[PDB]
Parts: C-alpha cells; structure tokens; sequence
C-alpha cells in the first residue's frame, strides 16, 4: 500500500478548497468510496489518501510534499 494524490480518469487530482480544505470529510469520502483507500483529507489543496493500491496512479510530488501530507 501507498499514499498520494489519487488521479482521476483524465489524470487530474481532486481539487478541495474552502470548508473542504479544513474538514476532511470530503476527500475522506473521495478516497474511501472512490479510491477504496483506508482514509484521507486535504492537503495543499488536493485530496491526498492513505492506504491507496499500489497499482493506483497518483499525482507526482516532491519529498518534501509527501512528508508534509503523511505528517499530519
């Protein structure tokens, strides 16, 4: 398992902003019912999951991103 950005079917993440940048409850649901990921919420403006398939394409990131998203 991994975790990431999802990308959609034309290969963009789930933007969030707003109240669903501060509450997770939307992109836990992206990632939950869309992305049968384990959980997750918004991070610099994406949806960003934890416990994505390994085969699920995400969206690049530096290090310093992934570290950031995974940390909180």
């Amino acid at each position: 398992k991994k975790n990431g950005y999802p990308l959609d079917r034309n290969g963009k993440t789930t933007e969030c902003s707003g109240v669903n940048a501060i509450a997770p409850h939307y992109c836990n649901s992206e990632c939950t019912k869309v992305y049968y990921a384990e959980s997750g919420y918004c991070c610099w403006g994406a949806c960003y999951c934890f416990g994505l398939e390994d085969d699920k394409p995400i969206g690049p990131m530096k290090d310093i991103t992934k570290k950031y998203c995974d940390v909180q």
